[PDB]
């Protein structure tokens, strides 16, 4: 069963990404999330009809009233990069048990990096195992931060005292930033404002590679997608060590 | 000419072996000193008569003075480099009685080339590209970048400007030139480059059919001799010039 799910996520990622691939530098935008969408669901369903899935493009679905799993999907994770011809958009997929993430995939389809969590399993990008880095002081990290995706004044606010606090303040880029604190190149991610489906995937990439991503509070990030459940928006802070994770927190003040 | 575009492909060729030995492996002065020494072997190798020019060691030349003088920077971003971003870029420029001939981005990972010659249009992996057509800044889409000397002045500015387009983005070093010129962007706006960070731009987006120019709508130049000073700048490239003209308007340098 386990093995059955990370190979048919595996098809619909591959799937997603000869769809994005027609239309990369040729809206466009919208037909590729669209037409992305469409093939990854129709790799799951074929593969699991008792699944259900929650995409970006069009909510819920599911042919039964109730799901023990359900696929949470972002086509394009990152639209304005792909708008101007950036490729550090990524495609997230995520499976969910009765609300928990046990599968997450951050796909770059131009560039061919795939990061693969898996519960139980390491991290792995391109299939070689993954690690997130030692940092022990905040004044030693090297930082990920984006603008508040919506405006909120008391979230730039903590984000001005994390990035006073770190030695190297960089800007974003959607699940990219995210992929390469998994690697180990950076030690913290910050963002403000983003929904479910795109950081439900990163969960087991990260916290497979030996990293901790949770709230500004420091709690669980949790969505159970259900036929009612609301997509609302987030904060999240994702780091290599915790050590550090929780000296983000401190800076936070939230 | 012809013989200056197959050198400076074969120092690029140098440069991207070097950087692709260390990426995703201090590791950054490493790739740069020696990404710098291949380019500058091959460079001199063809050309014993010209003078190289990089940050580290400035001007070079087995004679006192050059009519032709090669800008080199093998890493320009850095911080994208040491964090594993491929979006970092090998810039190179010749320069003939200091004006840039032929201009080169290069992204050694990603295998995306971008060549501007005067007399020529700007290639990305020898197919020619252009800029866009954006018929107001409302409409833009715009790169900035924090400025590099943490000046206040410039950063009223980029709030001013970013406030009048569509979509503002960050920048991402040379990249951001290399998507202008492909015509992905309208707009980019930095403050505090040095010359070894933008001359080689200039043909590649002239050649694209943009424009680049300091804040003020001046010509960017900088004359690469034994007594040249790098000094800071700030940029401004667009792919029209009517959205080019309401940038300064807004810059109000
Ligand atoms: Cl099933
Ligand atoms: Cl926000
Ligand atoms: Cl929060
Ligand atoms: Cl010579
Ligand atoms: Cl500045
Ligand atoms: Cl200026």
């Amino acid at each position: 069963q386990l093995n059955h799910f990370s190979d048919v996520a595996n098809k619909a990622a591959n799937a997603a990404g000869d769809v994005i691939r027609k239309y990369f530098r040729k809206s466009p935008v919208t037909i590729a999330d669209q037409s992305a969408e469409e093939a990854m669901v129709s790799v799951i369903l074929d593969n699991f009809p008792s699944h259900a899935v929650y995409g970006e493009e069009k909510g819920w679905r599911c042919k039964q009233d109730s799901a023990d799993y359900v696929w949470v999907l972002d086509p394009i994770d990152g639209t304005k990069s792909f708008i101007t011809g950036k490729p550090l958009f990524g495609t997230l997929i995520a499976l969910l048990q009765n609300g928990t993430p046990i599968l997450g995939i951050i796909d770059q389809p131009v560039l061919k990096e795939r990061w693969i969590g898996i519960t139980g399993k390491r991290t792995t990008l391109n299939g070689q195992e993954v690690s997130t880095r030692t940092c022990a002081d905040l004044s030693q990290a090297y930082l990920y931060t984006t603008s508040p995706h919506l405006f909120s004044g008391d979230a730039e606010e903590a984000f001005i005292r994390v990035r006073d606090k770190v030695k190297i303040p960089l800007y974003g880029c959607d699940c990219y930033a995210y992929a390469l604190l998994s690697s180990g190149f950076v030690d913290l991610v910050v963002e403000s404002g983003l929904k479910p489906y795109d950081f439900l995937a990163l969960i087991p990439v990260i916290e497979g590679s030996g990293g901790v991503i949770t709230d500004w509070k420091g709690h669980q990030l949790r969505w159970e997608a259900s036929p009612l459940s609301i997509a609302t928006s987030f904060n999240v802070v994702a780091a290599g060590d915790k050590q550090i994770h929780q000296q983000a927190l401190d800076s936070l003040q939230w």
